[PDB]
């Protein structure tokens, strides 16, 4: 039993092992050991990739799957997250995947519950499996992290993606750059140098775009002309290194943080990221259940 | 790869083959060609028959199923339908079933995506699997379409069922009649003769009833005494040909377009339609992935 | 085909049999008689234990599962519950599980539908599988019902649990005590003796707590200090018989009807209830389909 909650508490060796496993499974290697066991997907926030890649991963591992929403479950009757987990243990669930609006919802749980918890996202906190498939995608491309320059752009302080990726990339020996509206920068995220998109887009081996976390803002603010100012425009992408890649955890808001024509251009690895997500998540479930 | 979007682009030959395949599947034919493959059901409008007959179909084919609604997916974050399909492709989905409010949502998709799209309904546009199962049911009854007189009643204007059935029935050599409030007739559906229910009910070999598309009208209008005025009353049903049948795409609004006692009367094939739905949908999936 | 609607129509012999079957199931026994059949779970009210224990039970029986709610189905188009059930029969569903807001929704169905119906809860009416859970857990504890004193506390008026449990308990030879706010007492449930919590907690072999049915009240009222007044406080739990147990159909509102520290205390069988729920529900499904 191993939780996957925060990227900062996962060692370099474990990351290295998870990537190898994921790569092998992607290669065709299979395993049935978990056939018949039960996984529960609890998503209290909207999702497509994370949620359904987990379901695919679970079913490829031969597992039965229970899918829980926040509006149809007894959470409507005031049940706590912990009780929901204990309930799921009681009816035979072996592992739980959770996405929740509350930053660090898992701290209370990991010490109390008896089955592995896989964090599919905690508000603006952590997003471990996104980080892992990001790393995998990067390593597949450059076959190393050391000496890489990776720039993360946009709404940083509301991003569990950036918060997971910045520390671990630095830890793996890469240089991390930030950019975007100064208002949206993170003082709790020092693992990167704040520069401008125009500066970073030329020194970056990786250009990671972020969606604006509109649903997470205290107050809605104008974002007219965001693309020109902060986004990856065609002209900006044309100034990227030959070997550089474009990444984005999705969903993309075409015409906002990236030009519509770039999403599926030569240097884009956005959809490749989604492919790797499945195998990364298969690996993570195996790690969780031994 | 073969999409299924509009009935008007389905050849007479393809139709006949789908009906034959459906019959074989109905009579127990099976194979594991599709076992373990993934099907995704994207339903953005309510549904019971189409959605779940598809799920049953997919599972009888031995497929793994993913169910997406639109309020719990990342469409909520602004993701386009196109990006949603590509996302599903990336994670290993082989076929997508889509029901959407936007007429012809699929026109954009079919030229761009790399997996079969099965249209489960586009606003007031087309509803091909309904048409196919309607044809199957009629064919089981008369072993022919040539010379048949089929009347379609009620809210034609907002009916993707009427749109699909009218063109294809006349194309198959049937005579089509329309009835219902003149206000709800469709000038862009000229494949039938407009008459009154009272006339059509004695001339018809098939009486096809439609539900009022309340949720699709620009503004709500009274519908008091609809049954007596426009609907299939007991008195009207008693004037039907001895060998004529009653059909309805469902759900039925008992007391509106049809008298409560008729839904499961001798001449009714309403539930037989739902039965055929599964096999028609199996056949369509087999066609898409051949 | 044996429906399960209300406890009062379930004989003592049928009950003892379901409990023996659930025990054998709980010990690991299974068979293949239901492999590949279809179960449908129609939940129109929120639920965690009942809905997902049913799904688990179903999967453990080797069945395919269809999950329907209220907002995404064609109930939205005005389809009656009856037509919904008949529709499911037509597409190949062998048994239906239903939780609905309308008391006794099932009495118009039992005489009309052609497949077994399993009531997962009808408004403030009955909750048969919960009751069976309770009986099982109670029987596991004391190995008998005769001579037992069982107290049920709180919002009796709006409890389908209390209604199922009260009669069947006294029928099995146990004495039932009632407790809680006098306004929330039920005149349509006279199978117990109203007393104060402080009294019952000392004379009870089983102390069964109920959640306040806030979502079911015609008018909201204050419930300040509910714990200290009507609930199971730490102080009160200390005065329980040595061999007595705490039960609660869940979910619990920690701090309302029970002190936070008692939910998982030595005398609590609340989570054991959830465990037995699966096997009871397996047994009930086996009974429904012969
Ligand atoms: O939604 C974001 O922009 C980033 C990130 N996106 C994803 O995880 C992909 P999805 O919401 O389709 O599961 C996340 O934090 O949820
Ligand atoms: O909704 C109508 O009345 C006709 C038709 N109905 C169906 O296809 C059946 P369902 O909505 O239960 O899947 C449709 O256009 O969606
Ligand atoms: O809800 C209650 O407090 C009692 C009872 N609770 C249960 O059945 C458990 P659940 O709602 O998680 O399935 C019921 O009537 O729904």
């Amino acid at each position: 039993m191993k939780h996957l909650t925060t990227m900062s508490e996962l060692s370099t060796e474990e990351i290295k092992d998870l990537l190898q496993t994921a790569q092998e499974l992607k290669s065709g290697k299979t395993d049935n050991q978990l056939t018949g066991k039960f996984a529960a997907n609890l998503f209290f926030e909207p999702s497509t990739r994370t949620r359904f890649s987990f379901e695919v991963a679970e079913k490829k591992l031969g597992m039965n799957v229970l899918n829980l929403d926040g509006t149809s479950t007894s959470v409507q009757k005031g049940e706590t997250l912990y009780d929901t987990i204990r309930t799921l243990e009681s009816i035979g669930v072996d592992v739980c995947v959770i996405r929740h609006s509350e930053d660090e919802y898992y701290e209370e749980l990991v010490s109390q519950v008896n089955i592995p918890i896989l964090n599919a996202g905690d508000g603006c906190g952590q997003h471990p499996t996104q980080s892992l498939l990001d790393l995998m995608t990067i390593y597949e491309e450059f076959n190393t992290f050391k000496g890489l320059t990776v720039s993360i752009h946009g709404d940083i302080k509301h991003s569990r993606v950036a918060r997971s990726n910045a520390e671990v990339l630095t830890r793996l020996g890469a240089r991390v750059l930030f950019s975007g509206p100064s208002e949206w920068q993170d003082e709790e995220n020092t693992f990167g140098t704040y520069v401008s998109m125009d500066e970073a887009v030329e020194s970056s081996d990786v250009v990671m775009l972020l969606r604006i976390q509109n649903e997470r803002h205290q107050s809605a603010v104008s974002q007219e002309g965001y693309l020109n100012k902060y986004g990856l425009t065609v002209e900006r992408a044309e100034r990227m290194k030959r070997h550089a890649i474009i990444m984005h955890p999705a969903p993309v808001n075409r015409g906002v943080e990236i030009d519509d024509s770039l999403v599926e251009s030569e240097k884009s690895r956005i959809f490749k990221q989604m492919k790797n997500g499945v195998f990364i998540r298969m690996a993570v479930i195996q790690r969780a259940l031994q």
